This record gives C-alpha cells, sequence and structure tokens, in this order.
C-alpha cells in the first residue's frame, strides 16, 4: 500500500517531467539531482522526498501538490466501519451553556469528499420557534450537506437574514448550499433524536479552491454564474470566443436582433436557436444549458410521505423499494436514497455507477454486501449503525434475513462527466499511462 | 509571496478540522499535538511543517495534498516571459542519432496547466512519407496539444495503427488528444521551420487523476464515456439514480420500449423526449446532452488560409483582426486566435474572460499591453518573441505602432462551469471564506 503510493509518486514525478519537456538529464540539472539518477527516483530505487518536491516547486513551474499522489484506503473497493468505531470516535460539544451536540465519525476516505457524521440532539425545545433562545447556531461550513432526520428534530436554517424552524420526523431529509447556517435540537427529551449529516464536497474543494484562492476574491466572484441565466451562460461564451452579436448572427444564421435579445434573458433560446448558437461557439449545446435549483432559503426539504418511491428490479419480483430523498439539479450526480433490502438472497446485483457510493444501516437487522472488484470477490455484513464507503464502478448486492432499511448517499467525484468523455476519446491503451506513467515521452 | 501562501496553508489546515467537526483540544488529540499548538498552527504562531501534514494524513481521512495551497507566481494578473528567458531554458533533443529539436519554455504560471514550448524542427527531410526513416516519433504525451506551425513544418500523427503526414504552412494550426503519437520536421534547411506547441491539461489533471490512479485501470476505463454517445449518458444517469427502464419511462411518460431503444444508441432523443427524461431523473437537459467530437486521426486541423477572420470589437471598430485556429467541441473552453493588433492606441479593451490566457508575439513589431488586476492598472510591452500569461478575470488593451500578430491560446481551469454555477448559488459574502477559512464553524 505504501509502495503502491510510492510508484504513484514515482509515475507523477516522471509526468511531470514529461510534461515539461525535461528528459533525464534535463530534469537532473534542474532539480541539482546527480547526473545519471533521474531514472532511480522514476522507479523507486531512490524515494522521493519533501525536499526533492520542494526544489521542484521551486525550479518548475509547477505546485508540491503536482507531485503528490493521493492515498488509497479502500484497497477492495469497498470498507465497512463498525458502530464500535464510530462509538470510539465520539465528540460532544456544549453550545449555550451545556452540551448541544454528540458527534461520531461514519465511513469516509481518503479517496472520496464525504464527512458523514451522526449527530445526536443533546438540546431538548419546548416551541418551534425559530428564535427560541436555546437555539445555537453554526455559522455555515463550506461543505454540502444532505441531512437525513431520526425522530422528532428540529430544523433551523437562515437565509438572507431570516431565521426558518421547520419541524422533521423519521424520513424526512434536506440538501443545503455551502455557508448556510443551521442547527438542529430535539423536540422531545423521551425517543431518539438524531440526524446523519452526510456533508460532501465535490468540485468547489480541491484544484478549483487552490486556483480561485490565488486569483483572489474579486476574480473569483466575477467568475459566479447563476443558476437558469442562460443569457449570462451565452454571454460568458461569446466573452470566451471573442466573438461580436454581428459575427456570432452571422455564422449561426440567426438575426442580430435575436442574438442580442438572447444575451439579456435568463430564458434558453428555442431548441433550434440553441443548436445553431452552439456551432457557430464550437460548443455543445450541453455548454449553453445551464441547471435550474429546487432551493429555497438555501436548502431543499424532502418530506418523507410525499417522496417518490419505487422497487427494484421491478413490482413482480422486487428486491429493494427505494425512496427518493432531498437532492437538488445543482448536483445532478447526488443521489439520496433510503433503501428497503428485500431479498434474502444475494440474486440483486447493483448497476455499477461512477458515483461514490455511503452506506449507513438504519434498520434493526444486519445486511449482508458482495462485491466485486479487481476480479476478487468479497463478502461482508453489516450490523444496525454500521456503514460502508463504495468507490465508483463496483458492483454489489445487498441481501438480509428479513427486511431492513438502510441510506445511501451516492456523489459525484473527480472524475466528472467531461472528465469521463476525455477518457472515452483517449487511444486504445492510453488509460493505463494516464493512472501511472511508465516512460520517457521519446 | 511566501506569508500570503503560508496563510492559505493555515486556512487550509482550519478548514480541514471544521470539516471533520474537530474543534482545537479534539484536533490536537487527534495529532498527537500539545494544548494550544493546533491554534498556533492555524493563527501562524508555529509554522506548518511537512511533519505536521504528514501527521494529519496520517490520523485524519485526508491526503497531505490536501493541506497545501498552490503557489502564486502572477502577483500583477499578468505576467510577461522575455525571448532571453526563453533562450535560456534551451534544450537541445537527438533522435536518430543527430538534432531533431531544439526547446524553449514560454510563459507559464503554476496558477494554470499550460506547457507551452517554442520548437524548432532539426531534421530536414526531402519528402513527406510519414514512413520516412528520419522521422522520429514521439510516444504521445498526456497533455493535450494545440500547436501552431512557421515555416515549413511537416506535421506527422498516428493512430489506430497507421501514421500520417501533412505538410504544414506558417498560420496553420492543429489541436491533438491526449497520448496521440506525432512528430515534426522540416522540408527546408535554409528558412525558419519551427512551432509553438502550447500543450496544456483540462479535466483529466489534478484531482481526477489522483482519484481514477488509486481505483485502478479496470475501473477507471469503465467510466469512459464516447464523445457523441447519448444512450451511455442516459444509462449512466439512470444508473446513477437506480431507475430501471420501465419506472423511468412510467415517470416520463415514453413508452418502455423507447426508453430502452434510447439506451441502445448515441443519436440522442427528441427535444421533448429530453425535456421528460430530464425533469424525471431530476437533471437539467445539460446532463443528458454530451459533447462531440471533430477529431480524425485524434486531431483536428485547421489550414490557415480557410480560417474563420473576423473584426473586433466590430466591422466598424477594427481595433484587431482575429483568426479561429484549430479547436475541438470537446475542449469548449479552448480558444485558439491569430490576432492582428491594428490599432495604436489601448482604447480596446478584450473582455474578461474566465479562462486563462497566453500571449506569444509572432510578428516583428512590439505589443503594447495594459491591463488591471485589484484596483491598479499596468501597462507592459512585449517585444516579437516574447510571451504572456494571463490569470482569468483580467481586461486588458493591446495595441501596437504598426499591425503586427499575436498568437493567443485561451484555455478553461479548474473552475469549471459547474464551479461557477456553485459559487453563483452561494449566499453573498461567503466567496471571502470559501477562498480562506477564517473561523470556527460553530
Ligand atoms: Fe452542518
Ligand atoms: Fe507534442
Amino acid at each position: 500500500s505504501d509502495a503502491a503510493r510510492a510508484a504513484r509518486a514515482a509515475a507523477l514525478l516522471r509526468a511531470a517531467a514529461n510534461d515539461l519537456k525535461r528528459n533525464d538529464r534535463a530534469a537532473e540539472a534542474d532539480l541539482g539531482l546527480p547526473p545519471g539518477s533521474f531514472g532511480d527516483y522514476v522507479s523507486g530505487r531512490l524515494p522521493i522526498t519533501w525536499d526533492l518536491i520542494s526544489r521542484a516547486a521551486q525550479a518548475w513551474p509547477l505546485n508540491e501538490r503536482d507531485l503528490l499522489p493521493i492515498h488509497n484506503d479502500t484497497p477492495q473497493g469497498l470498507r465497512m466501519m463498525r458502530v464500535k468505531e464510530s462509538e470510539a470516535s465520539s465528540r460532544i460539544i456544549e453550545r449555550g451553556g451545556g452540551p448541544y451536540y454528540e458527534y461520531r465519525d461514519t465511513a469516509m476516505s481518503r479517496q472520496a469528499s464525504y464527512r458523514p457524521e451522526w449527530i445526536s440532539m443533546l438540546r431538548v425545545v419546548e416551541d418551534d420557534d425559530p428564535d427560541n433562545p436555546l437555539v445555537e447556531w453554526n455559522k455555515g461550513h463550506l461543505l454540502y450537506q444532505f441531512t437525513y432526520f431520526v425522530g422528532p428534530v428540529n430544523y433551523y436554517f437562515r437565509s438572507g437574514g431570516r431565521s426558518h424552524c421547520v419541524p422533521m420526523n423519521t424520513g424526512d431529509s434536506v440538501w443545503g448550499l455551502p455557508f448556510a447556517p443551521h442547527s438542529f435540537t430535539a423536540r422531545s427529551a423521551d425517543e431518539p433524536a438524531y440526524i446523519l449529516a452526510l456533508t460532501y464536497g465535490g468540485e468547489l474543494t480541491g484544484d478549483a479552491q487552490r486556483e480561485l484562492a490565488t486569483f483572489g476574491r474579486a476574480v473569483t466572484s466575477s467568475l459566479a454564474l447563476t443558476p437558469g441565466d442562460h443569457g449570462a451562460m451565452l454571454r460568458s461564451v461569446m466573452a470566451a470566443r471573442l466573438t461580436t452579436v454581428t459575427e456570432l448572427a452571422d455564422r449561426s444564421g440567426l438575426k442580430t436582433d435575436r442574438v442580442a435579445a438572447l444575451c439579456r434573458t435568463p430564458a434558453r433560446a428555442e431548441w433550434p436557436e440553441l443548436s445553431a448558437l452552439a456551432e457557430a461557439l464550437g460548443v455543445s449545446v450541453r455548454e449553453l444549458l445551464v441547471p435550474h435549483t429546487t432551493t429555497e432559503a438555501d436548502v431543499r426539504i424532502q418530506p418523507g410521505r410525499t417522496a417518490s418511491r419505487w422497487s427494484y428490479p421491478g413490482p413482480d419480483a422486487p428486491a429493494y423499494r427505494f425512496t427518493q430523498l432531498a437532492g437538488d439539479p445543482l448536483h445532478p450526480h447526488t443521489t439520496s436514497l433510503a433503501v428497503d433490502v428485500l431479498t434474502a438472497r444475494p440474486d440483486a446485483p447493483l448497476p455499477p455507477t461512477y458515483q461514490h457510493q455511503y452506506l449507513y444501516v438504519l434498520g434493526e437487522q444486519p445486511v449482508s454486501v458482495r462485491w466485486r472488484y479487481n476480479g476478487e470477490q468479497y463478502d461482508g455484513r453489516l450490523e444496525p449503525g454500521d456503514s460502508a464507503y463504495v468507490i465508483p464502478g463496483i458492483e454489489f448486492s445487498l441481501s438480509a434475513e428479513k427486511p431492513t432499511e438502510l441510506l445511501m448517499l451516492r456523489i459525484g467525484g473527480s472524475a466528472t462527466p467531461d472528465v469521463r468523455f476525455a477518457l472515452g476519446a483517449m487511444p486504445d491503451g492510453a488509460i493505463g499511462r494516464y493512472i501511472a506513467e511508465d516512460r520517457l515521452w521519446y
């Protein structure tokens, strides 16, 4: 595992040198390495130190970040975390003079952006007033949040200077935007009241944050695009091409008056207009479409009672019953589900998805999991309160001796649609070298 | 600025602790630190060391990479590189027992993915045969290639086991896919023959490579999507939502047989069908559409003589004359242009774009550049053969005392459209915190 990570780091060093058109001799000269030695660092015979990575960021126009791999802590492609481990991670935090939350980690991975916490509400309120002084608010946090409610939990949320309180119960859920302040209390001291607060990051975190942080606040603010504003998207692509209204009109076959009008409205153009504009701009129609959001006051609440329900693979012989939980079209790759596992057999493999997956066993019976990864088959059993992390691409099935429920949150990773289409365009054999460069570029 | 970068690293440390719901004392417990030291690290009283970052990656489900900022090496928003500096970076490479290429760096930044080399063709051929033994091929490299030709350069390229040669002349260009093998030679020893080989990264480099490398080649290949393949895109979203053909038909109003058939073809559904399917899947129609490509043999060649040209900002105000160079809809955010600078005054500012920009002066007269960044106005001059790098969001003008030509390559950075939608959805005032977290989460 450490040797595999070292190999990944060595491949990144060769890739960086190849990309800078530095062959072995040129890289040794730039990095102050002994003549003839570069192959020993690229092959793994010599370790790549933080000293060398720091020297490379000074000698070359790259960052220390560009030479570091990430860790693989999910070697079987799925990993379970046990209740005992979650309880050992316990943190109690006081707010307003008394204990307010108990936090427990659930299944996480260095390969994924999940930060999923079990959190019990320790503050009990006697009304649903958002301005109740017993409520201790947070400041909001960068990560998106999907929250699943168990018991009589009150959800408090703030946006544009107004505080709201929506009472929840078991099976309700909410999806929420970055930096939206919120809080949770219990309406009763008599029954369990807790949440699965499954926060996660996506594209905002990682490379985008590092880059935008160097540009500064003004440049970053100026790159923002408001959801649903198609005219702004069109203006942005026009600016990226350095085209003009009359030139785009001439190339697309649209009237100049129409192109100007489309630049000034959030409503999308008609489909034939979008196709003509896209071709004139050298982009797919995909790039002129802007997602809408369903959020209001920066959250989208899904009542469990009215949530969509369906059976898999179908009602004639159902293995699972799914309930659709809260999400948002700003994050089309986030799927949240309550899963009733009905089958006692391993006869219903779920289709592999490009998403990361997180599982948490809500029901009273254990769930047996069977999965495949890199030519091996594995099996395991999640007890109630156990959780699991699954990398993209894994085929697994679930079963239980009696019907039982689990919570499933699936999120997009860094392999976005654009990445996946780039992978699809690569010539045969190239994906291997993309994963781990193994040679000088000539 | 090392001090600013150290502050960025401190902020990432606070953010990582916030995301894991570790306050100061909890973080000190997890990391084995003495009491009070975690505040010292976040505040800057103690420097953040590789030892601390390594400890964090061992104790917490994060990567060392996640705690490192990138460098700001473009403090004025635009940075020029001079002929003398490019010449100083000269590297001569032999292939087949004699000189083949001279490489020279041009403007680059730790904030962008450009790897732009000036490259002189040192191998002279007497025919255009791709199997000529004087032609020495590379193995293909990870980065995308955008190449502008000067002089009688032969371009050689391989795809699918076949080798090709297209004789180029000044003003021709080509855009090429990752790992497509290629070469360049000169048809004459008696005139300059060289290229601007403006390689760059996109979606593939950085986070996505790091994650995919830990999943392995089998999973990574399974995630590929073929450009143009709408049925694969539909199947992907269906698998992400765990909707069968029958359930998606049920929701959308399309017949079961029609949904199944749309999953078996690259051709897109009809627009009303796409609208109904997207609504049923909780996504914008954008997520059922796919990029297409125009590449043949993995490249897209643009003859200079047939390239589209237009005046900017308009026909009746031609400050500049643009020539559209080689690109592809697989990279909608890549704009390649040859720019004839016609105005002698800085009276035609180019609108700010979300793209990074790279400039190289091709013509025989200097180009004056006036730009603004962070409330300050700057003036500079690019001599023939000088280059420049520009961060996103900069407004600049170009002027010259006589018409002169500049090569421009604009590429998308890590702030993808999805990042920009997310920035637009963020509550007002939170971009400061996104750039640099400055507080405990509660
Ligand atoms: Fe939260
Ligand atoms: Fe190349």
